[PDB]
DNA sequence: GACTGCTTAC
DNA sequence: ACACGTAAGCAGTC
């Protein structure tokens, strides 16, 4: 039997002097079972004896202070697993997975200690994982710019908050593990779930395996949420209005569109139709105009010419070079005139609707059905599994060694290639979430703000009558009327701030309406924004401009992280 | 369009 | 081996 571990860290936070100043672990199957203490070398000759499973809330962060050590004392990074060395998983983009830490072998059986990310499973912050799981969580936090040399004691409070930490978590993963959900990430228990439900056999025929070369080209046609702001908005304080959003984006398109599945067949030129392989994605090259009256929906990233961001009304003399989804290029025909348009190449696949039907109705029964923290773990499952489909099969990690300024560097390994889960269906659902979301604004052109993916803000208070039929605070993929606003303004793309019209429901402020409310709620949404800035956002200051000295900044020093303040400015 | 290394919005 | 993202954005290095 295998023992698991929640564990947390306090350290130190000037750049000249970075250590931990207190640690606790705490059994995640028997909470009695903890010791919380001052000394990382305590808590590493611990680590180096438990052979155990251990978990750190945000692994990035403990974890430059783990290897610190570990490079300090006798261990070296390696892949394979020799004795007094520790293997890791961090990723391309600096995420943190997986600290392995092997000190020899009995027999053929390895002995060692693995560190794990909780934020991995749970993908919330701590205070946030209590109030919803329904577990008991400390009011405040731990005074952290405090003066604290070596051998600070710990005070009998700060004891309290760290223990609570750690068994908030413990609890946490517990209820998760017991529930079916010991995979190694939240989507990872999506993915096995929706395998266990449609069995792997039959998974591996269905979604097949692609070579990396048609992965590659399926991946071109592979984008995100729509995210755009209506131009004669812009900087301008508006007055009332209301924001709708879906009931589930996501999981809304898998269970009710047409689909990708199968191994998919390759055409020259433009696709000719065909029922049995309904679905395509087409490459193009072409020039195109935006029609008055409509949304435009074009965006051209990775060219000399555009400026990704840009939603444009205009090719603007130049040829443009797209990856498009069927559901992308129906869309584009009916917003836009086309022309010149050079149809080069192309996959075709087969299709159906309901392949995620009994996954989605299950989980989605147990939501209903659940309060708390079982409620939760069944809108995880829900909302990770689609986002795996798509799973890069470039798996290049970091390599971790300290550099001479005794602080920790990063140098990419070996390319690293895994298996292709199924691109096409990552393709086309967030295909079918834009053109949810692009065919509600257009409907409600006259009106439309702004739309972030699957929201749509508009000017007025009254529901609109194209989109009365399909509003509903609940049934999965229509749209829920979530507020109303008594004014706002909307800066540019995931830059706005709203007066969102708020009413009492057993003494708890809740979104009302304008025939209803009792108070007003300052609401800044804002990209690369700390919310301890977001307080000094008010709507007067609120424009290019807007600069703030308040805004933590993680870097690597001697020993581990420090977080130092940097400055955050709208330009 | 292509630095690193991080933030929030969804 | 184990490992969901895309998108839009700020600040500092060389």
């Amino acid at each position: 039997p295998r023992k698991m571990y929640s564990c947390a860290f306090e350290t130190t936070t000037k750049v000249e002097d970075c250590r931990v100043w207190a640690y606790g672990y705490m059994n995640i199957e028997d909470h009695s079972e903890y010791k919380i203490g001052n000394s990382l070398d305590e808590f590493m000759a611990w680590v180096l004896k438990v052979q155990a499973d251990l978990y750190f809330h945000n692994l990035k962060f403990a974890g430059a202070f783990i290897i610190n050590w570990l490079e300090r004392n006798g261990f070296k990074w390696s892949a394979d697993g020799l004795p007094n060395t520790y293997n890791t998983i961090i990723s391309r983009m600096g995420q943190w997975y997986m600290i392995d830490i092997c000190l020899g072998y009995k027999g053929k059986r390895k002995i060692h200690t693995v560190i794990y990310d909780s934020l991995k499973k749970l993908p919330f912050p701590v205070k946030k994982i209590a109030k919803d799981f329904k577990l008991t969580v400390l009011k405040g936090d731990i005074d952290y710019h405090k003066e604290r040399p070596v051998g600070y004691k710990i005070t009998p409070e700060e004891y309290a908050y760290i223990k609570n930490d750690i068994q908030i978590i413990a609890e946490a993963l517990l209820i998760q593990f017991k529930q079916g959900l010991d995979r190694m990430t939240a989507g990872s228990d999506s993915l096995k779930g929706f395998k266990d439900i449609i069995t792997t056999k039959k998974f591996k025929k269905v979604f097949p395996t692609l070579s990396l070369g048609l992965d590659k080209e399926v991946r071109y046609a592979y984008r995100g949420g729509f995210t755009w702001l209506n131009d004669r908005f812009k900087e301008k304080e508006i007055g009332e209005g209301m924001v709708f959003d879906v009931n589930s984006l996501y999981p809304a398109q898998m269970y009710s569109r047409l689909l990708p599945y199968g191994e998919p067949i390759v055409f020259e030129g433009k696709y000719v139709w065909d029922e049995d392989y309904p679905l395509h994605i087409q490459h193009i090259r072409c020039e195109f105009e935006l029609k008055e009256g409509y949304i435009p929906t074009i965006q051209i990233k990775r060219s000399r010419f555009y400026k990704g961001n840009e939603y444009l009304k205009s090719s603007g003399g130049e040829i443009a070079d797209l990856w498009l989804s069927n559901v992308d290029l129906e869309l584009m025909k009916e917003h836009y005139d086309l022309y010149n348009v050079e149809y080069i190449s192309g996959l075709k696949f087969k299709a159906t609707t309901g392949l995620f039907k009994d996954f989605i109705d299950k989980w989605t029964y147990i939501k209903t059905t659940s309060e708390g923290a079982i409620k939760q773990l069944a809108k995880l499952m829900l909302n990770s599994l689609y986002g795996k489909f798509a799973s890069n099969p470039d798996v290049t990690g970091k390599v971790p060694y300290l550099k001479e300024n005794g602080a920790l560097g990063f140098r990419l390994g070996e390319e690293e290639t895994k298996d292709p889960v199924y691109t096409p269906m990552g393709v086309f659902i967030t295909a079918w979430a834009r053109y949810t979301t692009i065919t509600a604004a257009q409907a409600c052109y006259d009106r439309i703000i702004y739309c972030d993916t699957d929201s749509i803000h508009l000017t007025g208070t009254e529901i609109p009558d194209v989109i009365k039929d399909i509003v509903d605070p609940k049934k999965l993929g229509y749209w829920a009327h979530e507020s109303t606003f008594k004014r706002a303004k909307y800066l540019r793309q995931k830059t706005y701030i709203q007066d969102i019209y708020m009413k009492e429901v057993d003494g708890k402020l809740v979104e009302g309406s304008p025939d209803d409310y009792t108070d007003i709620k300052f609401s800044v949404k804002c990209a690369g924004m700390t919310d301890k800035i977001k307080k000094e956002v008010t709507f007067e200051n609120f424009k290019v401009g807007f600069s703030r000295k308040m805004k933590p900044k993680p870097v690597q020093v001697p020993g581990g992280v420090v977080l130092v303040d940097d400055t955050f400015t709208i330009k």
